[PDB]
RNA sequence: GCUCUGACCGAAAGGCGUGAUGAGC
């Protein structure tokens, strides 16, 4: 995954919360995809463990939900407007960014073809 | 120990989304 396309996602995410709705933390993120409410899922690459966020990759591709990998969990942290680093996040409501997001959805899907 | 909740607990230092708090089992 790109670092250029990565800064984009974080941007969307940080604003997405201003209008739409976002879920922060592996626990809520997982339960989000399991309930088909995961528009997009963010995953940090710098996790401790691994065994703590490893299940997500699979669950998304099988739930037909897009997942994006990000460099630092701290970045995913300040994006979510949280104080503690976040290891994973899932946006459940695109909000007033929907369209602006749908484009990002394809850029990732067009990264695995 | 787990389930649900999901942002606070603390005088402070600090400790929490790798899960504060509060239900339950």
């Amino acid at each position: 995954v790109p670092e250029d396309m990565q800064n984009e996602a974080l941007s969307l995410l940080e604003k997405v919360r201003e209008s739409g709705k976002v879920k922060k933390g592996t626990n809520e993120t997982t339960k989000a995809v399991e309930r088909g409410l995961a528009k997009l899922v963010y995953i940090a690459e710098d996790v401790d463990p691994p065994e703590i966020v490893a299940h997500l990759p699979l669950l998304c591709e099988e739930k037909n939900v897009p997942y994006i990998y990000v460099k630092s969990k701290n970045d995913l942290g300040r994006a979510v407007g949280i104080e503690v680093p976040c290891a994973s996040a899932a946006i459940i409501n695109e909000g007033e960014l929907r369209k602006e997001l749908g484009s990002l959805v394809e850029k990732i899907k067009g990264l695995q073809k």
